């Protein structure tokens, strides 16, 4: 019973999460799975100022609204080379990777790892948090609250 997330750098608070490799997070999991970080979906405009701040990922994932990639380099495999906030408008699915926003984090470019799900509750999960650099922190509970996304 394990869940892996692996989490990006946070610009101006945004980050990334990726759940098990995959694609796999439905727009409920997401919040529940940004409220364990203390964090909310991002809004449009929080989303773009760490654009500014230097964010981009090459893969899709919830926002407030919609579902989004941030670019700032064109890569004709990532948002089909555009730079933006690019935003998925044709698509037959509904499971992606999610974005979080944390309020309490540094203003700008922060690449510290992330070592704590702080707000997760009690439950049977093994849930990992895997850093860009390797570094995992790990911790039994759970976050979700819709008993469709267990
Ligand atoms: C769990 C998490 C995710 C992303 C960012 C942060 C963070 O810098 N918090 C600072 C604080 O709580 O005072 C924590």
């Amino acid at each position: 019973n394990q869940i892996d997330l692996n989490v990006t750098c946070r610009y101006a608070g945004v980050f990334h999460v990726e759940k098990n490799g995959r694609y796999s997070i439905s727009r409920t999991e997401a919040a529940d799975l940004c409220q364990a970080f203390n964090s909310t979906l991002p809004t449009m405009d929080q989303m773009k100022l760490a654009l500014s701040k230097g964010f981009e990922t090459c893969r899709y994932g919830f926002i407030e609204g919609n579902v989004v990639i941030p670019r700032i380099h064109p890569n004709a495999i990532c948002a089909a080379n555009h730079t933006g906030v690019y935003i998925l408008v044709t698509s037959n699915t509904s499971h992606y990777d999610t974005y979080c926003f944390n309020a309490s984090a540094p203003p700008e470019e922060d690449c510290t790892s992330v070592t704590d799900l702080p707000n997760s509750f009690d439950g049977p999960v093994t849930i990992t948090i895997v850093n860009r650099d390797g570094t995992r922190y790990s911790k039994k509970g759970e976050y979700r609250t819709h008993q469709e996304d267990i």
